[PDB]
DNA sequence: CCGACAGCGCATCAGC
DNA sequence: GCTGATGCGC
DNA sequence: GTCGG
């Protein structure tokens, strides 16, 4: 952390500025990508030229690293920090439901703080009110032990609605992470292939696990949950996926991002194409065939003739 | 030089 | 009322 | 902002 933490912190702060104030999502991802590859770099960087050797780091970031190494700061960043508007816009986006556009709208009309948000509840939609209500809780990490307890409840209540349901908690949790930011549940049922979600949601509300709803329709639910005691309120999403697309979904939403990118790359070489939903064979001219039958996660690995990777070892 | 960079489900906004 | 765009989370 | 056609 102390190795290149100053550089990675700088790039992260620049990333947030680009996403929230400039609304340039690709510059945000560019800075994040650079911060990530530097955070994995097992050496204390001595120059921008050294860092430019890394993929994701180009001329501009190399220049910024040079300034940071020689002065301990970035003139552009310091000005951004001392900017009332930019800092207020940046902060407001920390409220769930408030993105760059809403934050801009709020700051433009004098709304800059949480207190300003509370005084103006009428200007906030339902999601933003919930985000405001659980501002502190939503910025807390979820320790794995709590994730296990939360998993216990979800699997139990899901089985109670119908024992033919299949539920899988994915995300970094499934990869064995010590902590998570939210709970991502993937749900399926043999009767559904290509009102099942409501029944499960309703039951989780019935036992007071789900406390609030952010967005709810046929296939994807977003809401708020809480362990019984007081535990912090947590963000939870539940996805209803067709049975024949389930394990492709489980694979996709388990990750990691870098892992999926590599598995798709290997699949391409073997003559298969993998997305979120299906794995399809490719023709001699590049045409994708019909979706292949998938009944387990290992089936996908079998098509690619790849050794099955345990979720624990899917960080890359 | 210049386009890609993930994009889908859902809520809300803009226009008819 | 509707359709399509925009915003947001992940 | 960086990469690559
Ligand atoms: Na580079
Ligand atoms: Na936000």
């Amino acid at each position: 952390e102390t190795l290149n933490g100053g550089i990675t912190d700088m790039l992260t702060e620049l990333a947030n500025f680009e996403k929230n104030v400039s609304q340039a999502i690709h510059k945000y991802n560019a800075y994040r990508k650079a911060a990530s590859v530097i955070a994995k770099y097992p050496h204390k960087i001595k120059s921008g030229a050294e860092a430019k050797k890394l993929p994701g780091v180009g001329t501009k970031i190399a220049e910024k690293i040079d300034e940071f190494l020689a002065t301990g700061k970035l003139r552009k960043l310091e000005k951004i920090r001392q900017d009332d508007t930019s800092s207020s816009i940046n902060f407001l986006t920390r409220v769930s439901g408030i993105g760059p556009s809403a934050a801009r709208k709020f700051v433009d009309e004098g709304i800059k703080t949480l207190e300003d948000l509370r005084k103006n509840e009428d200007k906030l939609n339902h999601h933003q009110r919930i985000g405001l209500k659980y501002f502190g809780d939503f910025e807390k990490r979820i320790p794995r032990e709590e994730m296990l307890q939360m998993q216990d409840i979800v699997l139990n209540e899901v089985k109670k609605v119908d024992s033919e349901y299949i539920a899988t908690v994915c995300g970094s949790f499934r990869r064995g992470a010590e902590s998570s930011g939210d709970m991502d549940v993937l749900l399926t049922h043999p009767s559904f292939t290509s009102k099942l979600l409501h029944q499960v949601v309703e039951q989780l509300q019935k036992v007071h696990f789900i406390t609030d709803t952010l967005s709810k329709d046929e296939t994807k639910f977003m809401g708020v949950c809480q362990l019984p005691s007081e535990y912090p309120h947590r963000r939870i999403d539940i996805r209803l996926i067709p049975k024949d697309q389930y394990y492709c979904g489980v694979l996709y939403f388990t990750g990691s991002d870098i892992f999926n990118k590599n598995m798709r790359a290997h699949a391409l070489e073997k003559g298969f194409t993998i997305n979120e939903y299906t794995i399809r064979p490719l023709g001699v001219t590049g045409v994708a065939g019909e979706p292949l039958p998938v009944d387990s996660e290992k089936d996908i690995f079998d098509y690619i003739q790849w050794k099955y990777r345990e979720p624990k070892d899917r960080s890359e």
